[PDB]
């Protein structure tokens, strides 16, 4: 008998027994035909069958490259449709998705590429030197999304091939499918995802509303995990729009936002200075944006005044997360469909069909409201653990299911996570 902590919303019924493909997509009939992704630099739009297909598509074609079930791609890749068609299409196959940052040196990417086994390295012509040679020795395809350099190929090997050549599969709830590193490998299983997904946007109540007019930007990167899920996998979840922004600058940012009339913006500290200090952005219209949510530390008291100045329709809130977590560990409920009260500084509140405490870590003993300590979480959402690291692992998930962050922070009087030490 823990104090043990619980979301303010009541548990919704779950379906995590499905894939994660088959989740995501589960009402595209609702919304077949609407707007999916969004690329802003060339305005090409595939609706949600497009995106489905392309998928399916890219699945086959995996398998032709021989990608069995369990086998690991590497998508190293700036956001676009591509990573999509990537990530969707390894789920279909019961194959995993490891994602890096495009940026990283030859080292960093080809340390991450042998712990993860990778079979294929999916990327962009001006990035393949990185990994080329080493690909070459070992036996690691090279997949480019641009243009093939002698001795690749051109993803269009995978999005022309045929859908119903997918072989038959038998997806286990406790799969992988998603290796983001933090470096270590954090196994994200089809049954982890598709609970994090479902406690975020689905339910009568969802925590984070989002609907299927809505335009969600993605600029914050998909190889990141809190992109790939609260941004990428929600989108598809409720049918919304995602716009595809591949690298930001001040300028487009602002013109896509007005353009396509955002009303979902996840941003970071670092846009908010630059919306600051940008003079064009008086000259736009902002007034699309309806919700603004945090992806990395917290925004602080000037960039959030940046936003409410700039923003005028835009609720702010913060969230907490972390990438062995789901990622989400707790949302902020002011944007839940029938919303909240929340408190300036707060993180959030836990995450329905989940439980949280806070373990003092002296004792290891979990403490009432408004005392700091470790926070912990536990439910369907959290990883499997960590790549061919059991031990890591042990120390990070205890024998009754608790994941242990590392965080010192305390829950209040009206259920609100503080977080008051995140430096290790
Ligand atoms: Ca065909
Ligand atoms: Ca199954």
């Amino acid at each position: 008998v823990d104090i043990i902590f619980r979301s303010k919303l009541p548990d919704i019924y779950i379906p995590n027994h499905l894939p994660l493909h088959s989740y995501c997509f589960e009402n595209i009939s609702e919304f077949s035909s609407r707007p999916c992704l969004i690329n802003g630099a060339n305005k090409q739009i595939y609706t949600y069958a497009d995106v489905e297909l392309n998928s399916r598509k890219v699945a086959a074609g995996l398998h032709k490259q021989g990608i069995q079930p369990k086998d690991t791609i590497m998508i190293l890749l700036p956001n676009s449709p591509e990573f999509v068609f990537a990530f969707i299409g390894a789920s279909y196959l019961g194959a995993i998705s490891t994602m890096a940052n495009p940026l990283f040196t030859p080292a960093e990417v080809v340390k991450q590429a042998k712990a993860s086994s990778a079979k294929i390295i999916v990327t962009q012509a001006c990035h393949v030197n990185k990994v080329k040679d080493y690909a070459f020795e070992n036996d690691v395809k090279i997949i480019c999304i641009d243009s093939a350099p002698e001795g690749c190929l051109h993803f269009s090997v995978l999005t022309q091939a045929n859908e119903h050549d997918i072989p038959e599969v038998e997806i286990q709830p406790d799969d992988v499918v998603a290796l983001p590193y933090s470096p270590k490998g954090v196994m994200l299983t089809h049954k982890g995802l598709v609970t994090s997904v479902a406690q975020q946007v689905d339910g009568e109540n969802p925590n984070l509303y989002i609907h299927s007019e809505d335009v969600m930007l993605c600029v914050l990167p998909l190889f990141h995990i809190y992109s790939l899920n609260s941004v990428l996998l929600c989108g598809l979840r409720v049918g919304a729009a995602i716009l595809i922004m591949q690298k930001f600058d001040i300028v487009s940012f602002l013109e896509l936002i007005q353009s396509y009339k955002v009303t979902i913006g996840p941003f970071v500290p670092p846009i908010v200075l630059a919306i600051a200090k940008s003079p064009m952005v008086d000259d736009y219209d902002l007034s699309s944006v309806r919700t603004v949510m945090s992806g990395a530390a917290p925004l602080g008291k000037e960039l959030e005044d940046t936003v409410r100045a700039k923003f005028p329709n835009a609720k702010l809130g913060q969230g907490y997360g972390m990438t062995e977590a789901g990622p989400v560990l707790a949302m902020c409920l002011a944007f839940a469909k029938e919303p909240f009260e929340i408190k300036s500084g707060a993180c959030g509140t836990v995450v329905r069909n989940a439980e949280m405490k806070i373990v003092d870590p002296k004792t290891g003993n979990s403490l009432p409201r408004n005392q700091s300590g470790e926070i912990c979480i536990r439910g369907d959402q959290i990883m499997k653990g960590y790549l061919n690291d059991p031990e890591a692992t042990a120390r990070t998930i205890d024998k009754e299911g608790w994941l242990y962050t590392g965080d010192i922070g305390y829950i209040d009087d009206d259920d609100e996570l503080f977080i008051v030490d995140r430096l290790k």
